[PDB]
């Protein structure tokens, strides 16, 4: 049974955090795990039991708002995406050509490097999805392309040509379009099937294990106040979070109000830049959302899948304030399932947020649906089921 498992991934919070417990459970079962990452993420990855395979990352330093704002076609993001994939591919082949893994597990983002390594080494592969899974019916990629307003990457000759030669030099007998729309034989999705868009269309190639998490001390620590105010998490995530005005207006509206607000900035905005905060309002660069959500009454989030799932794991009603294309599908789905109030873009000013937080906290119908979804999240199976699926896949392969 014992195997050398490689996890191909890139330098991003949302993509890495869900995988940590899974790494640990596998190491516990006596498997060896190599994990591709960069920079500061190396530390938590090792602590989870994995051997780190460093690659030079471009996204880890990038500002997504700026990248997608650079040109009006998205040429810059498209080509950065390829480079990040290529950087990952080269580093991993270098490190592991001599220590070839039995299984290649790759996140959605580096799926090109994922397929290429699996083919180069003649190994089975597993795709990991930290957001919505994609199949022949629903494509999360297309959804994001359309919502982002960029050109279709395959309508970009230079992108298409690069990818083409990349497959060519690697002898992969697969066309660009088929490579791009490749559905792997096994998929681990960190979402409950009930939340997945078009969930019922997903067959046995997909295992919906939902979220799985530790205390995540590496994100700092947190304890609720010694008072009786209901706690409210407020976060714009880690990606499109350069929004001082938003956090300031939030603190202002909640000033003197019957809530305790915990705001997380995600490494972008400086807490000081907010000015003086009401006594019932905290501001941090980082605190574990799981620890706040355990004590929380309401979760205000832009719609990052991690935060949504950590929130629904505790059955907290939602106020989703999407400020960008990458979370529009998550927010749309929460709205569809009636799991919270959605305040898109400009709508999410402080006063509107104050009312929404109050509304969802006291909506009995909404609360029922949130408690039911919590159920689905709990049944998902998390890390243990992921590992079970992996080991069963190994047995077949
Ligand atoms: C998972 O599937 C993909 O990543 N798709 C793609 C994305 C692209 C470049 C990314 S890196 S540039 S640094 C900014 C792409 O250039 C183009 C495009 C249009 C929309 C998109 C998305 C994809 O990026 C996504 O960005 C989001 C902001 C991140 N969420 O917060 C996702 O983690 C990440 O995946 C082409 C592409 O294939
Ligand atoms: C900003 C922030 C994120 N997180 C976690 C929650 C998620 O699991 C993960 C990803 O952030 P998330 O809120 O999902 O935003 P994004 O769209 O940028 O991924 O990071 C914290 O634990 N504390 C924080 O302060």
């Amino acid at each position: 049974h014992m195997a050398h498992l490689l996890i191909v991934n890139v330098a991003s919070h949302g993509l890495i955090l869900p995988t940590l417990t899974v790494v640990t459970e596998l190491v516990r079962r006596g498997h060896r795990v190599s994990y591709v990452t960069a920079g500061g993420f190396a530390e938590p990855v090792r602590a989870a039991g994995a051997t780190v395979v460093p690659y030079q990352s471009e996204i880890i330093d990038a500002d997504a708002a700026e990248v997608f704002g650079s040109d009006d076609l998205g040429v810059r993001p498209h080509l950065m995406y390829l480079r990040e994939n290529v950087s990952v591919l080269r580093a991993t082949a270098e490190a592991l050509d001599g220590d070839v893994p039995d299984l290649v597990l790759y996140d959605d983002f580096p799926f090109i490097a994922g397929q290429l390594l699996a083919a180069r080494w003649r190994r089975p592969a597993v795709r990991l999805s930290a957001a919505f899974a994609s199949n022949e019916h629903y494509s999360f990629s297309q959804d994001m392309v359309t919502l982002a307003g960029t050109i279709d990457p395959l309508d970009l000759p230079v992108f298409r040509d690069t990818l083409r030669d990349l497959l060519a030099e690697h002898g992969l007998s697969r066309s660009v379009v088929d490579c791009w729309n490749h559905v792997e034989q096994l998929n681990l999705v960190f979402v409950p099937k009930a939340f997945q868009i078009a969930g019922d269309t997903f067959d046995d190639r997909f295992v919906f294990v939902g979220p799985c998490f530790d205390d995540r001390r590496f994100l700092g620590e947190w304890t609720r106040p010694a008072d009786d105010l209901p706690v409210v998490l407020v976060s714009l995530g880690t990606t499109f979070n350069d929004r001082p005005g938003f956090f300031r207006d939030c603190a202002r509206a909640f000033d003197g109000q019957p809530w305790h607000v915990v705001m997380t900035l995600g490494g972008q905005v400086d807490p000081a830049a907010l000015g003086d905060l009401p006594p019932n309002v905290e501001a941090h660069r980082w605190v574990p959302h799981v620890k706040v959500l355990e004590q929380a009454t309401v979760c205000v989030t832009h719609g990052g899948m991690g935060t949504l799932m950590e929130a629904l794991y505790w059955g907290r009603p939602l106020v989703v304030v999407p400020q960008s294309f990458d979370v529009q599908p998550m927010a749309r789905r929460v709205d569809q399932l009636g799991l919270g109030a959605v305040l898109p873009g400009e709508k999410a000013d402080g006063d509107t947020l104050l009312a929404a937080v109050g509304a969802v906290a006291a909506d009995p119908a909404l609360l029922a649906r949130v408690e039911a979804m919590r159920g689905h999240v709990r049944r998902a199976g998390g890390a243990a089921r992921a590992a079970d699926a992996v080991e069963a896949y190994l047995a077949r392969a």
